[PDB]
């Protein structure tokens, strides 16, 4: 299987995985059982705003999820993610929808990274319009570009309508080295900005960064409440 | 009084301020007795480089110091600076040296802080190099830039000779703002490399790197153990 760390958007609550019985923000390690979960006051129909942060010294991997001029909901947990992850990872973004559904736009997306040895190495990208045919981007599933520059993880309708049992995802195509024998200190922080509509009263299912295995791939089975990122709930 | 946060690379143990009984390196809150401290391996006349970040949703102060092929040291502290310090501060370096003394080279700073309001405000320096009339700076006490375009902190003779009973200190000359009304997350990264050479068998007495008040100064009787940073040693 892939070795899967991420941060969820989570806007649908499925109890029975654990999730608590209101839209929120989680981390993921190694499964879709977030270590620490917070009440994500959800606007639909509002751009939003989500900052990633974590460093090798400190060992706490955070975020932070906004909408302009509204309050903000923060997540925290103390991981050492260079015992979770390998060396080389790619990074990326997914989301899904399920019985229920929802846009899953992104609007933009950046991220740095760092790597510094005792003897540093340096990675940024950020889009602020995707292309028609991102070259930069390995798109997986239902995933696409849209006409208006924007990144769709999802299916939706030429009306603009999302539609149900969607997976879709988008890769950084350049691996990153996180870690390394003789280094010293790594971090990375990564933004993305994101809209999510829905028809439905309680919308679903939600939108991650993630960090992964370079080799990454839509597990069978990760549809809905997986977020295209496991395959179970254990 | 001022309102100080550093870090201190200390070299000189003075157990009667809690100092423990080997060179380490510390995180300062409004004192000179460090929250968090761990053992510092000194290599005299070997350059070195620490690393200092910081994160407004995560809460951790973090610092690692290391040498050339050498193994690395690392110092934590949980702490919502914002709680601690003002909107407006300048980032500095400090140095003292006592009855016992060292040169404290500063090679090279840089220095990263960002704001983001929930409706991105950035600052980025670096110096690898000082010029001789370093405007961007104000270099207070002893301070001085040399032929080489190396920052001294503390007085050294013309055969380069560090000398006793010396205080200095660099601020960047522009006010940072870490944090606001409407803020959602800030933080801030400092590097900086540094060459500590005595005659001494126990040089002292350190450096550090620094946050405070914009019109912070030299208080009197900071010297010595005080790293020029506090009045006293409570
Ligand atoms: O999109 C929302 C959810 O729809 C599905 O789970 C269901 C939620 N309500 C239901 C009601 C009926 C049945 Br049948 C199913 Cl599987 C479900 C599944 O696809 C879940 O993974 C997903 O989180
Ligand atoms: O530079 C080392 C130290 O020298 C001084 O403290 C002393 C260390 N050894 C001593 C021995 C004698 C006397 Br007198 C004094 Cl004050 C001291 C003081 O200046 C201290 O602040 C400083 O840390
Ligand atoms: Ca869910
Ligand atoms: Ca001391
Ligand atoms: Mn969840
Ligand atoms: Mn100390």
């Amino acid at each position: 299987a892939d070795t899967i760390v991420a941060v969820e958007l989570d806007s649908y609550p499925n109890t029975d995985i654990g999730d608590p019985n209101y839209p929120h923000i989680g981390i993921d390690i190694k499964s879709i059982r977030s270590k620490s979960t917070a009440r994500w006051n959800m606007q639909t129909g509002k751009v939003g705003t989500v900052h990633i942060s974590y460093n090798s010294v400190a060992k706490r991997l955070s975020a932070v999820v906004s909408y302009s001029g509204s309050s903000s909901t923060t997540v925290s947990y103390d991981v050492d993610l260079n015992n979770v992850l390998p060396e080389w990872v790619r990074v990326g973004l997914s989301a899904t929808t399920g019985l229920y559904k929802e846009t899953n736009t992104i609007l933009s997306w950046s991220f740095t990274s760092k790597l510094k040895t005792n003897s540093e190495n340096s990675l940024h990208f950020s889009f602020h319009k995707f292309s028609q045919n991102p070259k930069d981007l390995i798109l997986q599933g239902d995933a696409f570009t849209d006409s208006d520059g924007n990144l769709q993880l999802t299916k939706v309708s030429s009306s603009g309508d999302p539609q149900g049992n969607s997976v879709g995802r988008a890769l950084f195509y350049a691996p990153v080295h996180i870690w390394e024998k003789s280094a010293v200190v790594a971090s990375f922080d990564a933004t993305f900005t994101f809209l999510i509509k829905s028809p439905d009263r309680e919308p679903a299912d939600g939108i991650t960064f993630f960090i992964a295995n370079t080799d990454t791939s839509i597990p069978s089975g990760s549809g809905g409440r997986l977020l295209g990122l496991f395959p179970d709930a254990n």
